[PDB]
């Protein structure tokens, strides 16, 4: 009507070719654009130190007013979360507690300087804990007898010394890995992190630190578990010592466990104005420690305890070296697993805030933490999830909320410690398996992808149980492996649609789905909405077969039969007109006399795609019917062009700018020909 | 000009849809509509019985004219390079060489009855050999000193059958293995196989069987390796050997190879009307063994010879199947080794004479072929490449070349058998060695990929580099995943291209690519041909703020810094209007004020994508410039409304049937805001 006024002539390849020239596009010194800056503009050196060294950055543009409370309530409940946490995981790691404390302490430091992420908070993260643990015991096992020389019973110092030291040169080199990694640019790989990959990831590391967490809070000691079906393994072991449990173990455990679920929803539910997010945690640690202290619970009924806790600020011992030719691949894992865990949190927070978190950066900042701790006598580190989402939903607007709880586990570490020695583990395993609730209501997902969309519903669940059964490690590599095949299926069942002209306009769109669209007489257009290559082409071509209902065998064979039931420079031609007898014997299907291939959406092809459509070309030319490809991109028309598609024959003539075009030439051939 | 008028109303999304009224499309019974259909119709049935038995297709469409004179040739010339193949693969499996006669003889016949590829040769095919040989060595070791009695030399016939029933047990259950894939429609996974991944796969297996044969050629015992990096520890080791040697065993496998390779230039160069591919092996081999016999060659000089062939054919022993516990995992190996060699060069064949070979038929014959063989004393099977060929250029029309070569094996094991006793090693290295010709001419590949398309090159070197240095199943799979990946890079690093109009008419093409497109003043069109999912959608905003030249971020700063310089039932509006002090303090750039954003190549989105889609259109809203959809398909409309992209605000209306829609809509806004 009023508008969308064309009047343009019709645009085939050539015309349009022949109608518009080519540009030069060749700037000079291309490919090597970055050898030519290496400038010292005040304005990139400050850019590159705002990238390696965000701290530059974060300081100068502090926001005072309103970031002071976020960040002090914040970093009080966080490192509230974090004392408890950073004992468990280390008593887990089989590694004396207060190495706990010094992984709290001293990476968290390290990433407020090197960090980008701003809700985010760093720690032992169990199940790097549990890698950690594994390796210890696998260098160090329980049986060793060493020649201390007082010939005094099996006194475990030793042995605890020795896993330390394992879990130092294991941790220094994941440090380094992380570091090398960060520098060569491998965070970006964690582009293919999906959202759902990563729902289901952290889902199956909470059960994980679940079921970790299991044997402590029944009091109960079995052998640990590390590699492939490790959940299995623990879980079955803890049933299995189900029996001979600590009944004193159990009740303390699960009378925190209890009280701290209460004020969990007593905090969550009755969120007011003033009413800040009180410290559950600490309340709960202190009761814990009160009643194991005062009714002698270690010694009367024979509780597990945190133990002796070494007072004081340990000076930076520099770690051996000589045990990576032992560690080097499970420092391997543990730095992946690491990375994965941070930058997956990390985004998934950044998601809620909308601010960009470089994986590169985060790598970096991880891995020097790692290093530094390791100089400092810590194990390896990684993003908590729990204290991650404690942290984001208290309201940490900056690192800032991080360097309080730094400091307090400092307070805890420098002028406390004899209080918490009389502490439960089973409070400890109370406390992380409460805290575990932000991450298990991840399991929303799967009817809000159920109903959204089954392909990363899939992702998700095939994530979880893979992530879950396998360790994280080879769960993460298969989840993201699949989440790519999930691309692959994708572009391997496209949509084939025929498609019908809405009557006098220009508008093609699908003929069994509106009833006000007419396909043109003597005309098929098939439609596809994916890339004709390997994967791809045979299906496309037994579609095209089978949807537009023109088989070129089964047309030849009619004519054969037709036949049958009668006896009663180069040389070049696309086109076999049919030498039919001009009679009826053949069924009377419809008299289409070209097919237009609707290539719009097709992104690419190879040289199999390009195969392919040589071959429906030839077939479809040989029983006499046209083949217009309508709509192909610069990136098609080249894919066809760099393979044998265009011998220069009257195949370039073939292709049209768009399906109107293509419709109004083979009209117009269909005219001429009838002249 | 003459054609194409179109004179349509500008179509939106709204204005299309309200248009056009939906179709039912619901038909009834779907999703089970395979279960009522279970007939018992002759066409239906004859279908199937051609589907699983397609023997009952071949014989009665059987061409004598012709094809009697080419598979009678072919037939002798395969079953020429039969023997000498069978028997070298054979004593390659650790196996004595009469059962390589077997395993050419029964599932040859065995395929015949079952099998769809014309122009294919089966056979013991040297890797598999060597697998097999790798699982008989594992379970009967050399060091094996079994109490057999007479209290004799430790004689290797029992050593030597107590392998052959571990080759029986294992051959048997990859053939169980094979049949149970075939029927369960696993032979659709042959549509990831490339072509360019099966030219490396087979010239890898090419280079494999190369190195293999060379510690014959040399006649040099040493050490069997298989597993990874097999062929550098047999080259290594070949050539650690390369002392104490056999002079004499080089100088006849040296001699038949000069004179082979003269013969087979001869025979290929010399190419006329009547003249045939003469048997040029079984001139090798008689007078290889003409020459070992007269001159007393295996005691004399000691070289190492075929020996005793064990004249007859046995009766159908069953096999145990008590070593399955034992041989599970290499017998799933081998079946998908050999399954993924059958159909590659059943394809690469296949593809040279257009006829469809059916994947799971494929694997369902070799499977049946296994396991009879199995029952009747043969080793593991798969297609000969090098015989393949041979059969293939000869002019093998139908699978009676194949029967040709199985009966001819039958006159070698029924009469003969006392002439090729005395029969070097070295004639029958020398004889694969030559054949591996035709796979060796596959390196051409290199060039015409690195011309063509540099991803099917990084296919075609990727897979060759790691079926190579890894086994050819481990190489396989990881060429599998590399090629699938590569369609990963394909949609993550796309062309982004902005776009231009062609005066006065509706084509939309690229700016800065033919300098007669002037793009449409206060507009900027972008165009990304691959799916906007959570690989890609990153990229693809910074991409469209880098190449419009229009990021939103810089221009709030340029507000800010102005401003700084001035010194001296829903509540939904989804645009707003710029409330700027109307002044020229900001840089003097473009005057945009909408983008249109072309999905016509956009082929889906999922959550991720349509999450970037939200923040750049609330983006570009924010600063006050328009974005609208153009072209965007049925697929990528549910997209975005599973998604909770269309809450039923003035969003709908951003979408556009197509990009000149979205041009002359926003035109019209345009002008009615200057109203």
């Amino acid at each position: 009507t009023q508008r969308y006024y064309v009047e343009r002539p019709i645009f085939s390849h050539p015309v349009l070719q022949e109608r518009l020239h080519k540009k030069d596009k060749i700037s000079e010194s291309i490919g090597d654009k970055l050898k030519q800056a290496f400038t010292c503009t005040p304005k990139k050196i400050r850019n590159i130190i705002y990238m390696f060294l965000p701290i530059t950055k974060w300081l100068p543009a502090y926001r005072f007013k309103e970031y002071v409370l976020g960040d002090i309530v914040s970093g009080i409940s966080t490192g509230v979360l974090q004392l408890p946490q950073g004992l468990a995981f280390a008593m887990l790691a089989a590694v004396p507690p207060v190495f706990g404390l010094y992984s709290s302490f001293y990476p968290v430091i390290m990433y407020c300087f090197f960090g980008t992420s701003r809700h985010i908070s760093i720690g032992p993260f169990a199940v790097i804990s549990l890698m950690i643990g594994g390796v210890a015991v696998r260098l160090v096992p329980d049986d060793i007898v060493i020649p201390g020389g007082v010939n005094a019973t099996n006194s475990t110092e030793a042995r605890d010394a020795l896993r330390v030291k394992v879990a130092m040169s294991v941790t220094l080199l994941t440090g380094i890995i992380q570091f090398c990694l960060g520098v060569c640019r491998f965070g970006f790989v964690a582009i293919y992190l999906t959202e759902p990959l990563v729902r289901g990831f952290t889902t199956a590391a909470a059960v994980h630190v679940f079921t970790s967490m299991l044997k402590y809070l029944f009091g109960v000691k079995t052998k640990r578990y590390s590699g492939i079906f490790s959940v299995v393994y623990s879980t079955v072991a803890v049933l299995q010592n189900v029996k001979n449990l600590n009944v004193c173990s159990l009740g303390v455990g699960l009378m925190v466990f209890g009280l701290l679920l209460g004020g969990k929803e007593f905090n969550e539910r009755f969120k007011e104005k003033l009413p800040a997010p009180i410290p559950l945690e600490f309340f709960a640690v202190v009761m814990g420690t009160g009643i194991s202290a005062g009714f002698s619970l270690h010694e009367s009924y024979n509780v597990d305890v945190v133990g002796t806790l070494p007072l004081g600020l340990l000076p930076p011992a520099n770690p051996d070296t000589s045990l990576f030719h032992l560690v080097y691949v499970d420092a391997i894992a543990i730095a992946i697993v690491g990375f994965s865990v941070t930058i997956s949190m990390a985004k998934t927070l950044a998601n809620k805030h909308g601010y960009q978190v470089d994986g590169n950066q985060e790598l970096i900042a991880l891995g020097l933490c790692n290093s530094t701790g390791s100089l400092f006598q810590t194990f390896a580190i990684s993003c908590s999830l729990s204290r991650s989402l404690v942290q984001e939903g208290t309201g940490g607007k900056t690192q800032l909320a991080g360097c309080l709880a730094s400091l307090m586990i400092l307070l805890v570490i420098l002028a406390t410690g004899f209080l918490f020695e009389s502490l439960p583990q089973a409070v400890l395993s109370a406390i992380v398996i409460v805290n575990l609730k932000g991450m298990f209501m991840q399991f929303s997902d799967l009817p809000f992808f159920w109903r959204t969309s089954k392909i990363e519903l899939t992702i998700w669940l095939t994530t979880f149980v893979s992530s879950l059964f396998l360790g994280l490690d080879y769960g993460l590599i298969t989840a993201v492996i699949i989440a790519l095949m999930t691309v692959i299926y994708r572009t391997q069942s496209p949509s084939y649609i025929v498609l019908g002209q809405l009557p006098d306009t220009d508008v093609y769109i699908d003929i069994d789905a509106y009833e006000e669209v007419k396909e043109v007489p003597g005309i098929k257009i098939f439609q596809i909405n994916a890339p004709i290559y390997y994967a791809n082409s045979d299906l496309y071509s037994s579609a095209l077969k089978r949807k537009t209902g023109v088989n070129p065998a089964f047309i030849l064979g009619a004519r054969r039969k037709a036949m049958k039931k009668y006896a009663k420079y180069p040389p070049i031609v696309t086109k076999s007109t049919l030498p039919e007898e001009l009679q009826r014997f053949m069924p009377p299907g419809d008299n289409v006399h070209t097919i237009i291939l609707d290539f719009t959406q097709v992104n690419f092809m190879d040289s199999v795609g390009v195969k392919t459509l040589a071959g429906i070309v030839k077939e479809y030319g040989d029983v006499g019917i046209y083949v217009y490809l309508a709509g192909c991109s610069a990136q098609v028309v080249s894919d066809l062009t760099q393979n044998q598609f265009f011998e220069n024959p009257a195949l370039l003539d073939l292709l049209f700018h768009s399906i109107h075009d293509a419709v109004l030439g083979s009209q117009v051939r269909e005219a001429l020909a009838e002249q």
